[PDB]
């Protein structure tokens, strides 16, 4: 594949409000984050731009009402239903925060009173009355919880009760017909019948999987903290970038103090694409690009998607990287990436070996544990040899004897550009 999903921190118009959603579709990402304005522009387009050659991105918006959603604006209508039936459409948030938070909506009542009085839910009301947003606001992820209309500024008697309190007192009748002074029908089949800021990304970032984070925007110093976290946390490798002049200079010092745990595997790269809903070029911070260009390959270099310049040759191109460094370059239109690939494949395995410890919990370990464990993991690798990926390609962990221990899975495996052979044990 070689599985690609990536990760998004950045300012959103829209909602959700500071939570990850998996996005799959442009008009998805759209239809939350509602649009991006030039800081958040970049973290919309961050979802399209690679979405078009890309699998799942996870986003992250930076900024009684049960739940305050987030994007949300000011006259974004609300609408009072009655079991999914249109009542009120007229009710408005009205005060938002910074961040879209709802903190103050008005509903007019004039039609739910109405209604309610004309169906018994009043002012009771709450059961089967609902309210949600406008179809849709700008933002996401709010929950405004309907209570009761405000109005502090063969006959039985029935008093239902509820906690003590006299819930509703109502006289019926088990006749038929049988009124009360008001010819309300007082049956009681009746009557009930009817109704009767910078730090904020390195405080979020968090455990969603995936293979790439990227926020581009930081320019420098989200990232080069970020970094320490791509890094930390054995199975999964830590990208990050800035952007170019005075930069390459730069970074070639950054990125040499420091980013290598060789798990972690930084960038050293600002986009021109031409983003289709904002038709326009500006830095659009290439990282993003780069991991639908990452989404693919074996470890990827090749064209760029969608350029239309990135951010020249060649010593600085060549010089860059063994600080994880990539540039782009033209040559007589169409692109190509130049920048022992032998890491991926090597983290991806140890991660991917790892994970079937599930199975060792599953049973015990024995000779034959050796089997079966190692058969599955050698079907694993010789899947990567088959495909591709491995050459010229067990474990033991006690050493050649009769005696055994647990198993440990060391493997030596050879990425297949490479004549070298590493041993790596996961245990």
């Amino acid at each position: 594949s070689s599985e690609k999903v990536f990760c998004l921190i950045g300012q959103a118009e829209g909602g959700e409000p500071n939570t990850v959603y998996e996005l799959r579709n442009y008009s998805q990402a759209k239809r939350l984050f509602r649009s991006g304005e030039l800081l958040d522009a970049i973290e919309l387009a961050w979802g399209s731009n690679p979405n078009y050659t890309a699998g799942r991105i996870l986003a992250m918006r930076i900024e009684l009402k049960i739940t305050s959603k987030i994007y949300g604006n000011v006259a974004n209508n609300i609408q009072v239903g009655l079991e999914k039936n249109t009542l009120s459409d007229s009710l408005r948030l009205r005060v938002i925060f910074q961040d879209d938070r709802f903190n103050e909506v008005y509903d007019n009542i004039g039609n739910i009173f109405t209604a309610t009085f004309s169906v018994e839910h009043d002012e009771e009301t709450q059961k089967a009355s609902r309210l949600v947003l406008k179809v849709g606001d700008q933002e996401v992820k709010s929950y405004d919880l309907t209570g009761g209309a405000y109005d502090y500024t063969a006959v039985y008697v029935k008093a239902v009760f509820g906690d003590l309190e006299k819930q509703t007192a109502y006289n019926g009748i088990v006749s038929f017909e049988q009124l009360n002074a008001e010819g309300e029908v007082p049956s009681n089949v009746e009557v009930e019948a009817g109704e009767e800021t910078w730090a904020d990304k390195l405080d979020k970032f968090a455990h969603e999987g995936g293979y790439y984070i990227v926020p581009l925007s930081s320019k420098q110093s989200v990232h080069a903290e970020v970094a320490s976290f791509v890094k930390e946390r054995e199975p999964m490798r830590a990208i990050v970038g800035g952007g170019f002049n005075e930069s390459k200079e730069q970074l070639f010092g950054r990125q040499a103090s420091l980013s290598n745990p060789r798990v972690s595997l930084v960038a050293n790269s600002g986009t021109f694409v031409m983003d289709d809903g904002r038709n326009h070029v500006p830095a659009y911070m290439v990282a993003v690009a780069l991991g639908g260009l990452a989404s693919g390959l074996e470890i990827g270099e090749s064209i760029t998607f969608k350029p239309l310049r990135v951010s020249y040759e060649s010593i600085d191109l060549d010089e860059l990287n063994e600080n994880g460094i990539i540039s782009i370059e033209f040559v007589r239109n169409r692109t190509n990436t130049f920048f022992m690939a032998v890491g991926e494949a090597n983290d991806f395995l140890v991660s991917e070996l790892k994970v079937q410890l599930e199975q060792f919990i599953g049973t015990r370990t024995i000779n034959t544990s050796a089997s079966i464990i190692k058969d599955f993991i050698q079907s694993y690798l010789g899947r990567k040899k088959r495909d591709n990926e491995i050459q010229d390609f067990p474990a033991e962990d006690v050493q050649v004897i009769v005696e055994g221990n647990e198993a440990r899975i060391s493997m030596t495996v050879y990425p297949i550009r490479s004549f070298k052979k590493i041993s790596v044990s996961l245990v």
